[PDB]
């Protein structure tokens, strides 16, 4: 099983800031889900036109895919840990949007 | 209970046009789904390499996620209403692609908490 | 029915390279799934910040959605990856997602199925 985190935001990040974010956010996913960082895939797209709640204020949309291992308990801890990274980096917690989505391919073969 | 709309297109929009698109498209989703505009999330990515039907002509790809409130009936009106915005803004109706994806409250996060 | 392929990668493609990729990748999807090339939708986003397995080396993320298998999944995984390994990518840096949907959860030309 290998988790995936897809992030879209209207904030502007530098090339270094994006590199640190995918590292820090990927490590958060590794901790909450109990998987090694080797199995973690992180995608970050900045400068995206976003409107959340009628406003185009700084916001982020996130999707967390993982074959299994997602439950009411884990989703709440992942929501809190992922959101704090953003609230610690200039974001507002009410502008952060997370979807959990638990049939996968890797190196040309399925599992 | 909050819907999400993710839009990818190869057209080039100005910053003002992108702001207008997310507002108009967001209000379309609010009307069709029966939610206030406060709960609507809209994402618009322009200038993405798109090929639909072998051609890289002007096209758009769309995904609509919503905690519940997604049914065979609603999806049909949402498909029609969203397409009309594009056909009214320089797109051709046969180049528009929509995917509907309902999810649960436990599988959704907001303000560091689920539902 | 109608397949959809959404690709995210941190590699930098030229405008011509992107056009060739969506054609070649689109044709691979049409062949493996047994559907005409007319119903295939391909999206390619380059220059996306990607970190896979802790490393930000060249990588690609893929999602393949289709209304409604073990046979295709093996062929689609292998055929799509081979395109990338033939274009400077590493096969263990290629990430594919299969997402079957229902007829009522798909839209085209303002109507569902
Ligand atoms: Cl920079
Ligand atoms: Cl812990
Ligand atoms: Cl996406
Ligand atoms: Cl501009
Ligand atoms: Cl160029």
């Amino acid at each position: 099983s290998m988790p995936a985190l897809v992030i879209k935001t209207n904030a502007k990040f530098t090339e270094e800031e994006k590199s640190k974010a995918t590292e820090e956010l990927g490590n958060i996913v590794s901790k909450v889900l109990g998987k090694p960082i080797s199995y973690v895939m992180v995608t970050l797209e900045d400068g995206v036109a976003v409107r959340f709640g009628g406003s185009d204020e700084k916001a982020a949309f996130m999707s967390l895919m993982s074959i299994g291992g997602l439950n009411r308990a884990v989703n709440k801890r992942a929501s809190a840990a992922l959101t704090k990274w953003f609230t610690d980096h200039g974001f507002q917690g009410d502008r952060i949007y997370i979807v959990f989505n638990p049939d996968w391919g890797f190196n040309g073969d399925t599992f």
